[PDB]
């Protein structure tokens, strides 16, 4: 006797159809598990689409949890990142050629194209096009940081709330949409983790990496350190609480924080060289200014220095050495660093 | 008081000055770990250029590693990989730009460019391209597959002797060398480890490590199992003859032979169909025949079948389950398959 076989199965998403998406030749980064590219859907609309890199071990699985983190955050953090369109899966058969312009073989993610800007190649072109992109009225070092990082935290305490901790938080994976008013959204939830049983942890474990060695802190590449009691569904809130991995965001978006702040810390070399200082003065903000600053005469710290050094307060408070120390993007959303200065926009107030 | 300044130590290659290369846009690899360019050295001399990515963690301890390996390569087995040109770095202020033909700060390796297509490219346009490319007058799957798995397999079994287990081989690490006849040459070393105290061993330790999952051997993605003591210098020789690290390399080119061999399994989702039932059949390539073969109607085994089945036989060898079974590359290049024909009437 033979045996009979069957069909094959495929994950599709309704009103998704593969034959309604035409792909880009050309890759938009190199990129961890996955490749991503340019498509056009239904003819007019711009997406981004996203594959696995066949030579990579277990990237099915990666891009698997990418996809349950998307379909988490679409149904419980709108807005805090693009927007996701679905998945597409396609057969060997079915499957085509990215030079003929048809999705291949494989599981494929899709979300709208936020934008053709990240705020890395925003920032490092200068603050101007920046803040117009961001629709930042305030065209200022000071002004485009109190903005976006309104933002970024505001987006980050959302996702934190969901239990999604995104984990690869950095300029690059920033996006001004011009079609929502410039408001800044997330992209990249390739290394999120889903940290609560919701109803179950994703991506979640003890040990060091991804992490982006710029954004990450050197000592801390980990959400969970080695050793402690492997995530479940009993111990995950207690997890949360002692090992606080939301906190890895926290630093991270101290980063921003400072390349936004400070035009000489927009490059790798400029941001790895204050970090350098930062932590042999023990992680001191006020020590930096007090031993360092001085040696940092190309470069300009007003945003940080202003009303009172509240943005190198809230560095201090988002980059603290200690997890246990660090501000949550929750609470780093009320320093003082985003008040409205005191008569605030008065000359034209009605 | 303040602390004084110093110099930088920067790593450089006798004959190679920073002003001599022009990077061109545009990068070639997957970009894992690493990110590759053309080039074009002294003004006329096609070079391939690697450095690491800023945004991997541990990314230039792995390019460093890749590097020390390259350098054993070019000194001990010439020719089974890319021409090793050696290493640029650079510091930040004095990096340049991709886009205007610089090098950026860090470090950098280069190489001869040995040729425009990978095996996995020219296999998939098909091969007539390959055996063009390979300069192989027998232009049919038997006659690629022999020339190609010689040189892979002689190249291996050099690797071998030397201490070095590639831990890639596949079709997309093998280039044509128009140049040099088209002989295949291994690129990527890195993630190849040196299992000898050369003074030391590198990148080499227990349990699982760097694996494509379409080439390495699904249970068995370790150099040294998991209950390996580490390797020391004392050690060395008894834990490449007690675990056979080589055969992790047997196993990978038994699967570039499946590929060069049947058309049909040059796709990913062919080769992996293919392995599942290898698998499921116990890894035994007369079960597979006997069995499932009958349910592959749209591809052509011939090449495997030539010559009393030589060919399923040395990929049996070479994917046995068991590395105590599996052949070596060295034992596998005095195979049948690669005798040569008896009485040619010239
Ligand atoms: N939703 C989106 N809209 C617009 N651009 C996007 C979107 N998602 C990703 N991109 C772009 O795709 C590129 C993907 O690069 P990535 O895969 O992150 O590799 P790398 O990290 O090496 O740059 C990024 O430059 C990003 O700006
Ligand atoms: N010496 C070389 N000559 C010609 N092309 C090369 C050479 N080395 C690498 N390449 C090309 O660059 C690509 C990436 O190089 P590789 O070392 O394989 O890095 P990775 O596979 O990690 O991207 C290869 O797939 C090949 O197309
Ligand atoms: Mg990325
Ligand atoms: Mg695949
Ligand atoms: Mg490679």
């Amino acid at each position: 006797l033979k045996a009979r076989g069957g069909p094959k199965t495929l994950r599709r998403t309704p009103g998704v159809e593969p034959k309604d998406i035409r792909v880009l030749p050309g890759p938009l980064g190199s990129g961890n598990f996955g490749t991503v590219f340019r498509g056009v859907f239904k003819g007019d609309q711009d997406v981004v689409l996203k594959n696995a890199k066949a030579d990579v071990m277990a990237a099915e699985e990666l891009l698997e949890c990418e996809m349950d983190v998307n379909y988490h955050v679409h149904a419980n953090a709108k807005g805090t990142c693009a927007r996701f369109m679905g998945c597409i899966e396609l057969g060997a058969k079915d499957g085509g050629e990215i030079y003929n312009g048809t999705l291949t073989e494989g599981l494929w993610l899709m979300w709208a194209n936020e934008g053709e800007n990240t705020v890395e190649a925003l920032m490092r072109r200068g603050t101007a096009p920046l803040a117009t992109a961001m629709a930042c009225a305030d065209a200022t070092e000071l002004g485009v940081t109190k903005k976006a990082m309104r933002e970024l935290l505001g987006s980050l305490a959302r996702l934190h709330e969901c239990g999604v901790v995104h984990r690869d938080v950095k300029p690059a994976n920033l996006i001004a949409a011009e079609k929502d008013g410039g408001v800044l959204k997330l992209i990249d939830l390739g290394a999120a983790a889903l940290c609560l049983p919701l109803p179950e942890t994703l991506n979640y474990y003890p040990g060091d990496g991804p992490a982006d060695p710029r954004y990450a802190k050197a000592d801390e590449l980990y959400l969970l350190p080695p050793g402690s009691p492997r995530p479940t569904k009993d111990n995950a809130a207690k997890l949360w609480e002692a090992h606080k991995p939301d906190r890895f965001d926290s630093w991270s978006a101290g980063c921003v924080m400072l390349q936004l702040a400070v035009v000489g810390l927009r490059t790798d070399a400029g941001l790895e060289r204050f970090l350098a200082d930062y932590k042999a003065v023990g992680y001191d903000v006020n020590a930096f200014r007090g031993e360092k600053s001085g040696e940092y005469g190309t470069m300009d710290f007003a945003a940080l220095d202003a009303n009172g050094g509240a943005g190198w307060d809230l560095c201090q408070r988002l980059m603290e050495a200690e997890r246990d120390a660090r501000a949550s993007c929750e609470a780093a959303l009320s320093h003082a660093f985003f008040d409205a200065a005191a008569l605030e926009h008065h000359h034209h107030h009605h």
